[PDB]
């Protein structure tokens, strides 16, 4: 797929807001993901044991990881589609070491769109949401294609 420059602008315009509080947004997103699709929490040995949303919030570790996740995603979105290099090491670790099915990448994509919707309603109207969804679909499709090359597809 290919986003137009106007869609990329709508995506980097909300993203700039997210960047004013990366650790806060990383936390909200990961907790939204775990509560909604709890089976995902099982992929994290590190976090597995967390039982409630209050324990998740208090975890410093979880918060550092959310900053790592958003920083890696932000660097991919800022490429505006030219992200092949950035995608390589990511696709290799998630397909070979962690073993994350494309399905789960669809669940976190949903968690990102819900949290931006909640926090940034004025900058995340229908068109901007359509543009973010397209950028994440682009990301998922390119990651799926790499997974295939690497021998995991799925
Ligand atoms: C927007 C999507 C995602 C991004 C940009 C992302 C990025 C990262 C990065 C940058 C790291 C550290 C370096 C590495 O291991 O590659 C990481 C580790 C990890 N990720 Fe992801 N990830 C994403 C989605 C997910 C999903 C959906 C799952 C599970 C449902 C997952 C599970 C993990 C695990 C198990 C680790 C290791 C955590 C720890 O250090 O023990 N990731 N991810």
């Amino acid at each position: 797929m290919v986003l137009s420059e106007g869609e990329w602008q709508l995506v980097l315009h909300v993203w700039a807001k997210v960047e004013a509080d990366v650790a806060g947004h990383g936390q909200d997103i990961l907790i939204r993901l775990f509560k909604s699709h709890p089976e995902t929490l099982e992929k994290f040995d590190r976090f597995k044991h967390l039982k409630t949303e209050a324990e998740m919030k208090a975890s410093e570790d979880l918060k550092k990881h959310g900053v790592t996740v958003l920083t890696a995603l932000g660097a991919i979105l800022k490429k505006k589609g030219h992200h092949e290099a950035e995608l390589k090491p990511l696709a290799q670790s998630h397909a070979t070491k962690h073993k994350i099915p494309i399905k789960y990448l669809e669940f976190i994509s949903e968690a990102i769109i819900h949290v931006l919707h909640s926090r940034h309603p004025g900058n995340f109207g229908a068109d901007a949401q359509g543009a973010m969804n397209k950028a994440l679909e682009l990301f998922r499709k390119d990651i799926a294609a790499k997974y295939k090359e690497l021998g995991y597809q799925g």
